[PDB]
């Protein structure tokens, strides 16, 4: 009971990281939006997750990289739980290999489901978040989208590229008291530790609490910013 | 009740953000330790707010230039309170002007309140936060210190030095289990907006909320970082 | 005669910022190639240009964002003047706009020409660097990718998807001494400087400069940086 | 031939990096200052061995830290070779150990010599620099002041403290043509490699390099900035 019933959009909270903030938002009491690729098994299970501890959550299979068959599922969500107030974009897809081995298949995926997604959501949500001068969206940026990383060249620039969109978006709707920020998740468990200070992997609700924390009111002045879990991996 | 009764030292709890953040801990339920140059006024009135709302505080007068004048304050905060969990660097004295106006006067005062007061207080508890495997140090770094500013080349070496010792500490303290990480505020009110993209002032208890996330344990595997709160202002 | 007649590699050196860049490389002793859209009237000018003070040159008309018509032409630069040394990436196409008014159309071009466009190139050269032991890359990045912009959403994500590029790069071919990095210029003639410190724009010889420096032996040991050409507008 | 006869002061310019830094600007055509705390043979041999190559130097045996002991030095060199257009703060104490080890001897000692020292020096030579609308001015930043590191906060502190007043210095005398930038070298031989990329030790002739680009004309748009010499260490 800290979200007050506003309505929360996660996309990619199918499973991992993404079911942990779907979970974490809906017991601060915010109705969640499961937005997936998606296997629906893991949906509806996270969705009965949030509901068998008295939350609110709906599901919704949706191509994040279709140009708009998301806006399909928006007003779905807009139809279902009410005008979104917190976006989370989470949907992601990792390609690995060296720049020379990387294939047009997994630039294209990597970059529609990592990059574009955000792009189309937040086109969609874009004049409601206007209208409410309110809004908090939290685009999912990799640690390897920071500093980079090797045999990572496709993943790290489709994450890099999310935090320009974030930038970018922050000062686009700041003055319409639209925050945007960017969350960087370093090793995390679950499914090396020498640049991890910490020296141990991140649970997926550690990061679902920053997530939570930049979709409250307790981050009501901070926009545009990169905020990283890892750690200090890449402090 | 979300701090369970653990102890935090706020340097420079006297008044303004300070005084924010001391009033906020305090409400998460933390005994806090004012500390001062300071008037005494101040300082008793913001531990009396504190009580006056059920929270438990008290207040200490002292140079946190002094190499240990320190000591005996911060040992004197465990006698009274307990071993501390939570230090939050506060202390800050800003003197103005170009750098060629600038004053050893001036430049020692701002240096030896704003870098050296985090240095000796560090150095006091940090055997406590080792020993116990828990520790979040919160550092003031301002957003002059992230980007520089013209006029305040004094005060903002003083917060970018912060900035470089915020992350020399988590790196130093992070097998340990205990975060350091750097808050760097915009403008705020109370006592230009153009660089700001919201285009209005922040609240200190915008400020606060953003320290009393990286107190507790929600940002548990969050350490080296530098979070702005400044409206997008130094994004 | 300071870059000994290596092959450099100009996407996107038409005209503007890489023009001055061809000529610059040009004139520090490099054979240039110059791959453009393109207007060839311009590109043959630059080479016409390059010539008339001495310098040796070739023009390549090139897709920057088909798969490998970028292979045809980059072993038809190695097979007219030789084994890639420099490569820059300047190809790029801007088409601003608020997020929501952004166009598939838009958005895809953007990001094919600024940011697919290096990956094929540097998946190109990528093996000739390797087996070299040297090679410096330069991808241009703009101070909107480092900071993010208002209404260029798609081009400023596109430009720090490209410095996620640059590092990932730059760690995967570091052992193998081939170097990587990102320039960042600000407002630019030719064809508001209130958050310009400078209070002037900036002329394109002068990110030339970074340019040239970048590509040859003064900077090798410099690999993984982004650097600013903006007056101090990001800094 | 590259410099034009313009004057230099590298402060700490006795030895190792600032000594390749001296020998470099001098090889480009620059009157050089080398000013040392210091042992005088080692300085003499930096003016000796840049007089052997035709170069013109003189040395200046100054206490950084003296508020102004600097001064007399500085318009010492004003009368010797003639006002400043390049200065580059190399003076520099480390004193290593962990944070609670850290005493006010070492303390003071790395602060002064490394920070302090800065500003005295940039207070010496600023209204030269605003009266005549031209000058560069380089500050050695380690990379350890970029991203921190264990048991040397005191240095770090310092080296970062470097970087906001860079920052401050070039803000404010930006629109009189007066650039100010930081150099951060990571692992540099003369007198481990797992976090550097590129598996090797730097030489100091290469972070020369970059100072004397960053001294020259070919950096006349860069300010504010901070570039790394690290093999791509702190990236």
């Amino acid at each position: 009971g800290a979200l007050s019933g506003k309505v929360a959009l996660v996309t990619g909270g199918s499973r991992g990281l993404g079911r942990a903030m779907a979970l974490r938002l809906a017991r601060d009491g915010a109705a969640v939006a499961i937005v997936y690729v998606s296997d629906d098994s893991s949906a509806k299970e996270t969705q009965g997750e949030i509901e068998r501890l008295g939350g609110t959550a709906r599901s919704y299979r949706c191509d994040v990289s279709d140009a708009e068959q998301v806006t399909r599922c928006v007003k779905a969500v807009t139809a279902d739980l009410g005008p979104v107030d917190i976006l989370v974009n989470n949907a992601g897809i990792i390609r690995d290999g060296l720049a020379a081995s990387i294939k047009d298949e997994d630039y294209d995926a990597v970059m529609n489901t990592n990059l574009k997604g955000a792009f189309l959501f937040i086109k969609a949500c874009y004049f409601g978040f206007i209208r409410k001068r309110s809004g908090s969206i939290i685009n999912i940026s990799s640690v390897s989208g920071v500093f980079g990383s090797a045999g990572q060249a496709n993943y790290a620039s489709a994450k890099a590229g999310l935090i320009g969109l974030t930038k970018s978006i922050a000062k686009e709707l700041a003055e319409r008291n639209v925050r945007c920020n960017a969350v960087a998740p370093g090793l995390i468990a679950t499914d090396r530790l020498d640049p991890v200070p910490m020296r141990r992997f991140g649970r997926p609700d550690e990061v679902a609490g920053l997530v939570a924390f930049l979709a409250g009111d307790e981050s009501s002045y901070i926009t545009g910013q990169v905020v990283c879990v890892d750690g200090g991996m890449a402090m």
